[PDB]
């Protein structure tokens, strides 16, 4: 019921991400993350320190961040256009099940919550997301959590970009 | 010697090129993929035509474009934003090889390339692509083809974004 | 350097004689292909206009789009298409106008982080320094990468410089 | 009573008309002038000859005429579409009065008229006006002329365009 205390699984080896490959954000808290398509990429080559990043895209728009695992279960996110650090955590995860992939992620200002993302393959229908939503939105901040898919542009041959 | 008759080489399939990711352009013709880092992305799950899609990203701008294999080793591809549809080939391609990925595409208006994106994840040091950048300069138009990675906008904690 | 449309430059909307000495424009680079071979007309309000709203002509042979405008904070100048009512809100990325070599600008409209439209104007065949090193920028933002050049393959003129 | 016995005043400065833009024609003889806007134009920058322009704007479409001074007070137009030239004459012109602006113009098929034109942007109330019609309508074939405004199509937020 505080940000603090949400549950904290292990976080997926980044195969079972890119296998999810793409995933949209159903549930987000700020409208940054509506109408979003996530991609999650292994680290290039010649990059040092191999961090992966994710890949939020919202029509010709795209936000990056390089990620690397910390404690307590916990990843830590790098804006690549800002240099800003956030500490997030997985509230679930389930990746590639016969029925898709599906999982809810957050971020935490104390015992509030400063953002969250549930993502899907499968239209929402994991029961899963449907528990963890109902729980994040009780957390304080958390009546801000929307569905972030109601009035998303219109698409242009391509199924999940637009 | 013109574009319509330069080299057409089969499409590796998708695994190759999503083990590849990420790549940059090291070569280009147009201005608009200076700078530019490629990721391809698998289908949607629930995408019923299955069509994978190459994710062009320049800083906070992203181009999508969906593509299905056409015939004489084409790749048709769909703007996602307009629908536009471009034939696409490989003049070569050489992906995980030991000293990583490379690869040159073009797409050709009749004789002349419209556009050129020679790819690779090992700073440019495939002899191949060195060879092929040398005939495709000899099209006409080609002698736009240029280095596309001077100058780029400095980075902020990620190697391969910003 | 600015990377999305919400951030980029917002100058000082000039007085409007100073879009009226530069009559007529012709637009070098714009973003959807509605605004090539075009010439920009600047018109004062009507005399009996109950707003004062000016009037922006595209010309484009012998089909025309306007747009009232007015004047809105943070220098944004909100436009009414005459034809169909539908607003939109525009800034200047930088204007120079009526300098010893002639006016350019470049003016733009956001829909929120992505360009919608882009004008480039000038009176000069495209030698402004401004205007390059404008155009450049705004490619980068998202969807900017449409922006193009837009007075090749034009319709052949009868007789008039500016018209056709 | 004969259209080459008309009045032929002095054509104004162009300063004289861009100041009194836009203006509407209340009186026409053929249809292709009703419900019109007329604005002028300064040459281009770039121009060689120095034309100006007459722009005639009826919704979204429009009728362009360069223009220069000749014998007689007349004006020569140039039609930017057509090549088409037409020898013009002011019968008056009453520009920039602290009632607003108002002229009266013709072009000849002989003795006949061929086209007449009276703008203004005061609603018709220059007494000028009044009488200058009456005499026009008198001429061969100025029982055409008839007011122009009636029956317009309907605007959308502006008040000189539709
Ligand atoms: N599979 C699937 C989802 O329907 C979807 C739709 C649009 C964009 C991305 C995704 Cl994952
Ligand atoms: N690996 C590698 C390359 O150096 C690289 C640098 C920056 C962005 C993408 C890539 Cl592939
Ligand atoms: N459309 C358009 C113009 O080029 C413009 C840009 C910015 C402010 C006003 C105007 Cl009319
Ligand atoms: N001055 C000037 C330009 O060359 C030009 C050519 C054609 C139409 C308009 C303009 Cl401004
Ligand atoms: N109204 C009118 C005429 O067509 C005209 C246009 C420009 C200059 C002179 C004249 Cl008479
Ligand atoms: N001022 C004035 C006139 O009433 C007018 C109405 C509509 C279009 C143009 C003009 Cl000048």
């Amino acid at each position: 019921m505080t940000c603090d205390k949400l549950p904290k699984v292990p976080v997926p080896p980044l195969e079972e991400f890119i296998k999810s490959n793409p995933l949209q954000f159903a549930y987000v808290l700020t409208d940054t993350f509506d109408c979003t398509t996530r991609v999650y990429v292994q680290p290039a080559r010649l990059s040092p320190n191999q961090a992966a990043t994710a890949l939020d895209i919202r029509g010709s728009r795209i936000i990056t961040n390089d990620f690397v695992g910390g404690p307590n279960n916990s990843a830590i996110l790098n804006n690549c256009t800002t240099g800003e650090k956030a500490t997030w955590y997985f509230q679930y995860t389930n990746l590639n099940t016969p029925n898709g992939s599906s999982y809810c992620a957050y971020t935490c200002n104390g015992e509030e919550i400063a953002e969250y993302k549930c993502a899907n393959n499968n239209n929402g229908t994991d029961p899963l997301q449907k528990q963890a939503v109902e729980v994040a939105k009780k957390v304080p901040n958390g009546d801000k959590i929307h569905y972030a898919l109601d009035n998303c542009p219109e698409h242009h041959g391509c199924f999940a970009f637009y």
